[PDB]
RNA sequence: CCCCCCCCCCCCCCCCCCCCCCCCCCCCCCCCCCCCCCCCCCCCCCCCCCCCCCCCCCCCCCCCCCCCCC
């Protein structure tokens, strides 16, 4: 009878986060640098020099990228989708010198030092190549900002963690996936570049939603490039971003573990529903809300039920999953048990005749 | 059977009838910001944080300043105009910063402190400060706000438990801020904070609409992100009891199946479909100190409140809450049993939905 | 009981590239040769050559 | 080919109504106690991970329909 005591508090959580007829106007005064799409070939070789010799100083490494985006988006379409991230930051279209590139927030010097390193090199290698250098290996192939892209990818994916964490991770991955890229310029610094784009992506927090918009983009064409098609394959791995225990909670149900079952656990069912049915409730967006370092983020997160995370935890750990996943164990106890009977399936193999649905005479020869 | 009336529905009714508005505040003052102002509010917001002040008075409103620039130039007038507080705006100007009801000598201490600590310390770093230990970052007014969100949930309470509970979550929440900002006095700027929302209650609902417009945008701040998820924790404001019902429902506490618990289910329903019919705004209505909220009180049934608390205390959530306990017997059988609960280990095979194969292999575990 | 426990994260990840009002502008300055329909018996002689 | 018989219809009787009776009519204000609400705790996050990779032209038979009677 009494069932009318019932709070859907955690939905009206959300709703009260889209009442707000009311819309913020941050950085007030900033300003950043666009690229028109005319100078694409320009930041492209740009690019390539980055890549091509091995400088002193990978500062504007991730700003020389954005402005690949830019000419890629957009000649002006970049300012709409930066007043739309909710940052009321103006643009500066970067001009040319003398042939030279003028980009805002660059030091002239900077830009310099880049091209005189990569000639200086491009010169030494040319008198060893015997004059051949082809055209896959110099600093004009037009991939090289893909290339640079897909290590700011990487980096995008661990924004999750550490700044060191994500360092490490990009350099592992960078290696086994950048591999042909690498080959024809060995000479790129992974690690300075993915420190490049880690500050820049936790100073400009506009530019995390630009690198959103250009996989977005990119996901969208008709034909991509082989770089191309990379970079957005690392983009789809960085969607669980932050939900890490939403995934392994999905992990736990699939595994069955008798954990799931347990009073306590039992007593947070309504507050896990709330949780799995707000993502649905958010849709496609939901995935990428910590990745925005969105404010609305947050609202997707397990703390009110302890004794499932628990458990969920348990199982990935049985399983072998959990690695180095730092997330706090409420109930010690819980996560022992679920860990055992996880262990235990892991191991054991077993086959439901019932789930197949076979003809008794398959069923029959499936016994022997 | 026809011995019923709906009366807390109509009791609500009767407060959406009212064609007619109150005009609070006729006279009233309070100062706005223009947005263009940000960075020389933003700098401002710093100068708190980086030095040791004798004075945090002004504080708060500094903080709305920057709120207000964040908002709207103007549009911040129709907030506190619409929130029903007839108040009018005072827009801040310069000279060689003047808020509206700031002293301009608090102002000039504030400014003259900070820079006086700013060459005490270069020298000391042998010219070296970093940008993110300076007053001019930018997330330095989201830190100040982040102190206010803090007294914000604790609005509940007394003007002393709230510094308590921003004091102790300030500590491990702004770890960080602390320590670039080690000079930021969290009890003074908590205080100006609190006397602020008691003085200036239309800033009660200006403040839902930052958190209500921050939490909407695309990027936000790791300071930013963090400000909202002190504003959530905010949401079942003075609803607790409401919350621990149904966590008493959720325990299945025996006790609320006493027959005279039985009796006050009707007006229990009533009261739980009555936070339905208000919707999402039904939670921030004791934060917004509405004359509205009460409504959502659970008076009229004592012997469900004392079951709900006993299961509470049986539970150990309890705490500190000064509830009054109407049945004390109720209240120690739903304590009793609630205890009992919480040691107990049991498994429902019937919720996991597994093969009888599993459900078997399950049995073994020993 | 232990229902809900689910989420439809591939639906949603091709669900967001679908959601990209702006488009992409690569091959900038690139020039590719394109024959008009007129000389379709001049291409097929030089296809018969091949 | 179809069709092919027989065949006007009607026709009696018969006015209706007629009794009785106004309705209503008692009693009766309602109201009346208690009662502010709140009060605990709680940043979140943290792992791993490019995908792709085999083979493979299809087709291939046969066949006008119609044909009585009335």
């Amino acid at each position: 009878s009494l069932q009318g005591i019932h709070l859907s508090d955690l939905s009206y959580k959300h709703a009260i986060l889209k009442e707000s007829q009311y819309t913020i106007k941050r950085d007030v005064g900033t300003t950043t640098a666009v690229t028109p799409s005319s100078l694409q070939q320009e930041i492209t070789l740009l690019c390539g020099e980055i890549l091509y010799a091995k400088h002193a100083d990978y500062k504007y490494a991730a700003e020389i990228g954005i402005q690949y985006i830019s000419t890629a988006l957009g000649s002006e379409r970049v300012q709409q989708i930066l007043r739309n991230s909710g940052s009321e930051v103006q643009v500066v279209l970067t001009r040319t010198y003398s042939q030279m590139l003028d980009i805002h927030g660059v030091e002239k010097s900077w830009v310099e030092e880049i091209d005189k390193e990569a000639r200086k090199t491009m010169a030494t290698l040319l008198k060893e190549s015997s004059g051949n250098i082809p055209q896959n290996q110099r600093p004009s192939a037009p991939d090289t900002p893909i290339i640079l892209l897909c290590v700011g990818a990487l980096i995008f994916t661990k924004l999750a963690s550490t700044i060191e964490v994500g360092l490490e991770t990009t350099v592992r991955r960078a290696n086994r996936v950048l591999s042909d890229a690498l080959k024809r310029y060995p000479r790129m610094d992974i690690p300075k570049i993915a420190r490049s784009f880690y500050d820049l992506f936790e100073q400009k927090v506009y530019h995390r939603s630009l690198f959103i918009e250009y996989g977005k983009a990119l996901g969208s064409s008709s034909t991509g490039s082989k770089a191309e098609s990379l970079f957005v394959n690392i983009f789809m791995q960085a969607y669980g971003a932050g939900q890490t225990m939403l995934r392994w909670g999905v992990i736990a149900r699939s595994s069955n573990n008798i954990m799931l079952g347990h009073v306590s656990v039992q007593a947070e069912l309504k507050q896990v529903t709330e949780v799995y049915d707000l993502v649905r409730e958010m849709g496609p967006e939901s995935g990428l809300l910590h990745l925005r370092q969105s404010p609305k983020a947050g609202l997707l997160s397990l703390a009110n039920c302890p004794n499932f995370a628990s458990v969920v935890l348990g199982n990935a750990s049985g399983l072998g999953i959990i690695g180095m996943y730092r997330g706090r164990v409420p109930n010690t106890e819980l996560f022992s048990a679920a860990e055992s009977y996880a262990k235990s399936l892991k191991e054991s193999n077993k086959i439901n005749f019932s789930s197949l649905g076979l003809t008794d005479e398959e069923k029959e020869a499936a016994e022997h």
